[PDB]
C-alpha cells in the first residue's frame, strides 16, 4: 500500500521491561500500531474510499495492481485511538474496547520497538514472556489474544516495494490460518475476487491468503483459556492461493502449508474444569487482573538448542499458581506443550496431528529463533463463533468424548450480531509486559 497524507500516523507509547534476574529490569519504550486492516484506504490524491463496509471500489480497484497504483492508506492520531478504535494506555497498561462508537468492531495491534519504525522482533527461545491480563469483561464468543506471528519486522517494505508504509502501517500480518480477510498482502491489494462475509458489515476475503508460524500465547476470555503453537512449512510469511492456503471451505484445513489447528494446552479441553474460571473457588479467578508466564525451555538449555517445551505459570494476588494437567485415564499428567504431549492428546481425541506432519516443537521453535512480532487484539469469530475455545466443538458432539467440550459456554452463544450487542463494552487489558532470561520476570 501506498501511504495517504490525511492524518499523521500516531502510535500509542507502551513501555515494557526487560529483565536480567527477578526485580532487575529496565524499560524499553516501545509502542502499539494499528493493523493495516482497520485503516481509512483513499484515493493516493484525494479523499475518495477504495473499500466502504465490505467492499473494494471497482472502478478504482478493477484489478489488484491498479487498486495498489490508486490508493493509499492513512494512519491513526492519537484523538482517534480512543474515540474511533477503542485503543488506550495507561502506563504499562494497553487496554482495547471491543465496540467503539464510525462503529468499529474488535482491533488487531503489533508492538512495534523504541524508533517506531520495526516490529519489536522477540527471539523467545530459552527466554521467558510475562504480562498482566484481565479479561473479567469478556464473556462467551469474545476472545482477548495475545500472540506471536513470522512477520517481518518491516511489514515486508523490503521484499514489497509497493509496500510503503511497513511496521509504521501496522502491514504485512499473517497467521497459521492463512487468512484471505488480509486487505494488503505483499504489498499489494488484495481485491481480486473480494468477496464480502455475510452477516460481517466491515469485513470481506480476497483471493489470496497470508500464512506464517504463529505461537498462541493467550487465546481466552473470562471462561476458557488455551495456548498453543501452531508451525508452517515454511514459517516465514507466504502470500498463499490454492490447496496451499488449506482453506476450510474447500476441505483443505490440512492440506495446506500451516498447521492450523496447532498444538493446544486448553485447561478445560484437557479435563480439568475448575482450574480456571470466574469466581473465587477457581485455583485462577478471571474475574480479577492475573500474571500469565510462558516459559520456552531448549533441548540444552541455551539459545542455539531446538524447542522442546512450552511451560506455563500464573500468578494472581501474589499466589503462584502451576499449570493444571491432562486428566484422562491411561494419559501423562501433562501441564506443558512438548511433541509427546502434541501426539499422546491428539491421539486420544481423534485428531490429525498436523503440528507433527509440520515439524512439530523443532519447527515452531525456528520460527522463535529468527524472531516473532507481537500481536494484541480482541475480536469476535464469525466462521465458528468461537466454540472451539469455550463450548463443544464440534457443537453436536458429545460432550464426554475427549476433545469436545472447551468450555462451560453454550453452543447458541457467541454469534457475531448478539456478542457485538451484549458486550460492545467488553474490554481486554494488557499490561506490565517483562520479558527476559527463565526466571527472571517475576
Amino acid at each position: 500500500q501506498n501511504v495517504g497524507t490525511q492524518a499523521a500516523e500516531e502510535p500509542l507509547n507502551l513501555p515494557i521491561s526487560v529483565c536480567t534476574a527477578p526485580g532487575n529490569c529496565q524499560t524499553e519504550a516501545d509502542a502499539v500500531v494499528l493493523d493495516s486492516n482497520w485503516r481509512w484506504a483513499h484515493t493516493t490524491t484525494g479523499y475518495t474510499n477504495c473499500y466502504t463496509g465490505n467492499l473494494w471500489d471497482t472502478t478504482l480497484c478493477p484489478t489488484p495492481e491498479t487498486c495498489t497504483t490508486n490508493c493509499a492508506i492513512d494512519g491513526v492520531p492519537l484523538a482517534d485511538w480512543s474515540g474511533t478504535y477503542g485503543g488506550s494506555v495507561t502506563g504499562n497498561k494497553f487496554n482495547l474496547k471491543f465496540v467503539t462508537v464510525s462503529t468499529n468492531i474488535g482491533a488487531r495491534t503489533f508492538l512495534l520497538d523504541s524508533t517506531k519504525t520495526r516490529y519489536r522482533m522477540f527471539q523467545l527461545l530459552n527466554r521467558e514472556f510475562t504480562y498482566d491480563v484481565d479479561v473479567s469483561s469478556l464473556d462467551c464468543g469474545l476472545n482477548g489474544a495475545l500472540y506471536f506471528v513470522s512477520m517481518d519486522a518491516d511489514g515486508g517494505a523490503a521484499k514489497y516495494p509497493t509496500n510503503k508504509g511497513g511496521a509504521k502501517y501496522g502491514t504485512g500480518y499473517c497467521d497459521a490460518q492463512c487468512p484471505h480477510d488480509v486487505k494488503w498482502i505483499n504489498g499489494l491489494a488484495n481485491s481480486k475476487d473480494w468477496t464480502p462475509i455475510p452477516g460481517d458489515a466491515n469485513s470481506g476475503k480476497g483471493y489470496y491468503g497470508n500464512c506464517c508460524a504463529e505461537l498462541d500465547i493467550w487465546e481466552a476470555n473470562k471462561q476458557s483459556q488455551a495456548f498453543t503453537t501452531h508451525p508452517c512449512t515454511p514459517n516465514d510469511q507466504t502470500r498463499c492461493e490454492g490447496v496451499v492456503c488449506g482453506d476450510n471451505d474447500s476441505g483443505d484445513r490440512y492440506n495446506g502449508m500451516c498447521d492450523k489447528d496447532g498444538c493446544d494446552f486448553a485447561s478445560y479441553r484437557m479435563n480439568d474444569h475448575t482450574f480456571y474460571g470466574p469466581g473465587s473457588t477457581f485455583k485462577l479467578d478471571s474475574t480479577k487482573p492475573f500474571t500469565v508466564v510462558s516459559q520456552f525451555i531448549t533441548t540444552d538449555g541455551t539459545d542455539n538448542g531446538d524447542f522442546k517445551e512450552f511451560r506455563r505459570f500464573y500468578v494472581q494476588n501474589g499466589v503462584r499458581i502451576e499449570n493444571s494437567k491432562v486428566n484422562f485415564p491411561g494419559i501423562t499428567a501433562y501441564d506443558s506443550i512438548t511433541d509427546e504431549m502434541c501426539a499422546a492428546t491428539k491421539g486420544l481425541f481423534g485428531d490429525l496431528d498436523d503440528h507433527k506432519n509440520k515439524g512439530g516443537m523443532k519447527q515452531m521453535g525456528e520460527a522463535m529463533r529468527k524472531g516473532m512480532a507481537l500481536v494484541m487484539s480482541i475480536w469476535d469469530d464469525h466462521d465458528v463463533n468461537m466454540l472451539w475455545l469455550d463450548s463443544n466443538y464440534p457443537p453436536t458432539g458429545n460432550p464426554s468424548t475427549p476433545g469436545v467440550a472447551r468450555g462451560p459456554c453454550p453452543t447458541t452463544s457467541g454469534v457475531p450480531s448478539e456478542v457485538e450487542v451484549t458486550q460492545a463494552n467488553a474490554v481486554v487489558s494488557f499490561g506490565n509486559i517483562k520479558f527476559g532470561p527463565i526466571g527472571s520476570t517475576v
